[PDB]
């Protein structure tokens, strides 16, 4: 469920 919230931020 995290490594969606990361994807949000670098992108």
């Amino acid at each position: 469920h995290k490594l969606l919230h990361q994807l949000l931020q670098d992108s």
